[PDB]
């Protein structure tokens, strides 16, 4: 079945080479030689029943001395391998390699020429171990539909990738253009920052998060805090900037190290403030994958501004005013920063989150492992803000374990270089991806 599988180099496609059996210790036939010029290459022609990722290895005999090699995946770009002695056959390990369905090709390639290749072994690559998901949510006075949104999404972990959009109207357009909603829809707080009501700012994201939850739903709520105070209000950056380092003077860790000061008290009317809308949906008896402090270790945000120490401080401030003070126990708290610095502890944080904003619709294997790393495989990781939505061929493939995804707004969502409606339908229309439709009654 899905195991290693040996592609004799004599039974390929042979481009100015011919296989010879003079060397000792090959298998099958013989070998393949007559690596002169560049242009000198074996074909070998392998096909998949789906999109896997295999482990490569190449069975070499270096009897010319210590040479180089070009291997090639599907006409794509070269990849060096290095051959170092030798007098036998010997096997070098040359990396990853991923196959889609149907058939494929990998050349190897005449760089430094000068070799023989008896065979290249494909492996499937290791099955990733199951997860060992903490069972329960940090705060023990959860609310009934957190207890609940946290066994399901538990339940779903590794199984499939819950779809997910920032703002309702971009949800509803997705419905209109691929006939699916995103079962996930995330709101900011924002417009509720006393700071931007004091210049007329008004809210409807209690309104949008309780209408989807109402639809069957779940809640992802973040917050781009604006600084109470330090508003610059420039017109290069004005006070409708103000979650931005760039645009306020407001320093968190001065704050934080003077806690009798009115920059602290200001602080806290904003927690309260914010308070006031998340009780508003605790007793409308909505869960929320609370997401306070994104992109902190980015800098770019006020509140990573003083580097990681206020900000792990700042994330026990609203713990302990939301969850002790308030008494919210509605909210399932997702962290959003990959580095361990910055990382403020198991205890208060449920769901591990990152932000990734590149073109191409790939599975961001390397960001899903780095949080595998920090939660060491007991907190779920979430794609909590995507600019590409990610197709569930490379996620399965890569074993990018995302529990969720979320594709930003504006520009992003309805921009066709970061998603097409064509990819959009592939993705909403999988087995592998749940939509409002198949995640219905999961509250029951
Ligand atoms: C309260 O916060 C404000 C905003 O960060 C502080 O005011 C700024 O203070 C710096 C010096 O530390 C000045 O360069 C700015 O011009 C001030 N801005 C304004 C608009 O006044 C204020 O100092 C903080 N209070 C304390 C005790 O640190
Ligand atoms: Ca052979
Ligand atoms: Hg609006």
């Amino acid at each position: 079945r899905d195991g290693p599988v040996t592609y004799e180099a004599e039974d390929a496609i042979l481009t100015g080479t011919t296989v010879d059996t003079a060397q000792v210790g090959y298998t099958g036939r013989g070998y393949v030689t007559g690596f002169d010029e560049g242009s000198d290459k074996i074909t070998f022609q392998i096909s998949s029943a789906t999109t896997k990722l295999y482990d490569l290895s190449i069975r070499y005999a270096a009897i010319y001395g210590d040479k180089r090699t070009n291997v090639v995946l599907n006409n794509g770009a070269v990849s060096e391998v290095f051959f170092p002695a030798g007098d036998s056959f010997t096997s070098v390990a040359a990396g990853q390699v991923l196959l889609n369905a149907g058939q494929n090709t990998i050349d190897i390639v005449n760089n430094w020429g000068w070799y023989l290749i008896d065979s290249i072994t494909l492996t499937p690559s290791a099955p990733r171990p199951p997860h060992d998901i903490n069972p329960n949510l940090n705060n023990p006075n959860a609310d009934t539909n957190a207890k609940k949104l946290y066994s399901y999404l538990r339940s779903v972990y590794g199984n499939k990738i819950i779809s997910g959009q920032q703002e309702l109207h971009h949800a509803e357009w997705i419905r209109q253009q691929t006939g699916k909603t995103p079962a996930l829809v995330a709101v900011d707080l924002m417009d509720y920052s006393p700071s931007r009501v004091e210049r007329g700012t008004t809210s409807h994201a209690v309104e949008d998060a309780i209408a989807h939850h109402n639809a069957g739903g779940i809640v992802s709520v973040l917050w781009h805090w604006n600084a109470p105070v330090g508003l610059y209000d420039t017109e290069e950056n004005k006070w409708w900037s103000g979650f931005y380092t760039r645009a306020t003077d407001f320093d968190i860790a001065a704050t934080l190290a003077n806690p009798q000061g009115a920059n602290y008290t200001l602080l806290i009317r904003d927690i309260d403030a914010i308070a006031v809308q998340l009780k508003r949906l605790e007793a409308a008896g909505v869960p929320v994958l609370w997401r306070p402090l994104h992109e902190a270790e980015g800098g770019w945000f006020w509140w990573g501004a003083k580097g990681p120490e206020p900000a792990k401080q700042l994330w026990d401030i609203l713990y302990e005013r939301l969850t002790v003070h308030h008494g919210l126990d509605n909210l399932i708290w997702v962290w959003n920063s990959i580095l361990e610095d910055w990382y403020p502890g198991d205890d208060t944080v449920d769901i591990l989150s990152a932000d990734v904003y590149a073109q191409g619709n790939g599975p961001m294997s390397t960001q899903y492992n780095e949080l595998i790393a920090l939660g060491r495989d007991k907190k779920m990781i979430a794609a909590a803000e995507v600019g590409a939505a990610p197709l569930p061929g490379l996620l399965q493939a890569y074993q990018a374990n995302w529990l969720w995804f979320a594709v930003w707004g504006d520009d992003f969502i309805n921009n066709p270089s970061w998603n097409t409606v064509a990819v959009l339908n592939e993705i909403y229309n999988s087995d592998y991806v749940l939509t409002l439709d198949e995640i219905q009654g999961w509250r029951s």
